């Protein structure tokens, strides 16, 4: 159970890394959406 | 195992916070998209 | 440890529900993005 | 606790699959956004 639970902890931290990466990319989308909207308002 | 239980709980609280922030950013994104869509119809 | 691990399982299933909900909303964004792109190609 | 360990592992595998799918949909989304952005510049 000790080793099995140690694997669980490692796998959780791995999935947190995936979520952090996803978060950064989703923020990049907000920057693009804002830029697109501004271009339409300008036109 | 009580120590590793504490590690698991800690990681899960971190995950919850990150998922919660993904959800609030999703809201921001879709409402931008809907504005953009409105303007392409209006134009 | 039994009750503590039972709480962990419940909290995991709860976070899976959040992720499922987020997934559905993210798909809705793809539909909007596709529609926006088509409107530009049309114009 | 061995039974509850199996429940935890099962939920974590499900989560991984769902996060993985969120990441591939993110790719689809941003490349649509970039196309849209290109066209507003080109137009
Ligand atoms: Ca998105």
């Amino acid at each position: 159970i000790e080793k099995q639970m140690d694997r669980v902890v490692k796998e959780m931290r791995r999935q947190l890394e995936m979520i952090d990466k996803l978060t950064t990319r989703e923020i990049e989308q907000v920057e693009l959406l804002k830029r697109i909207y501004d271009k339409l308002t300008v036109q």
